[PDB]
């Protein structure tokens, strides 16, 4: 084919039932991830070549970062309620691995409160059961499917992007083939 399984992307042999129609993981300690958001701006350019009512999700993990990552996956499920992903996910990034600014908690809760989020609002979230229900929705997701490392997307529960069998010479062309293929696995 010119999309071959085992190329662009790669086939659970475990496909994960009711699965987020375009599901992607990342970690605020992961390099790639970094790349992925501020450079490439993946997610977006996705959300740009995806069909009419699909639904795109992005969900921390744990297993990056020690103590500091599961309060990531609790600040991340905070960052989903309040509907405030846009207005973190740089601050977040840029504090864990440009600035070193990012060390505990509280420094976490600084970046929303100087993104604007109410010191209030955000610890009532943070303590929310709402929240817990999110942060499992994040293990569990991460769990179905295998995940051990990240970047990573999935498509339907069955199909996993593999960007390592796509050309990085030219990153604009990493990008649309990337996303280009998520339109195909999609319409699958």
């Amino acid at each position: 084919a010119q999309y071959e399984d085992g190329k662009q992307y790669t086939t659970l042999e475990k496909p994960v039932a009711g699965a987020p129609q375009v599901l992607e993981f990342f970690s605020f300690f992961c390099p790639h991830c970094y790349q992925f958001e501020e450079v490439l701006h993946i997610s977006d350019n996705v959300k740009k070549k995806l069909p009419e009512g699909v639904k795109m999700t992005k969900y921390h993990v744990n297993f990056m970062g020690g103590d500091l990552g599961k309060d990531l996956t609790q600040a991340w499920a905070v960052a989903m309620a309040l509907g405030v992903e846009d207005k973190v996910t740089v601050p977040l990034f840029e504090g864990v691995q440009k600035t070193q600014t990012i060390r505990s908690a509280s420094d976490i809760r600084d970046v929303f409160i100087n993104a604007g989020i109410k010191g209030e609002e955000y610890d009532a979230a943070w303590n929310s059961f709402v929240v817990k229900s999110l942060v499992a929705q994040q293990e569990k997701a991460a769990a179905d499917v295998q995940l051990r490392g990240v970047p990573a997307m999935f498509v339907n529960g069955k199909y996993q992007l593999n960007p390592q069998g796509m050309d990085t010479s030219n990153m604009d062309v990493f990008v649309q083939q990337y996303a280009d293929t998520v339109k195909y696995l999609s319409e699958k």
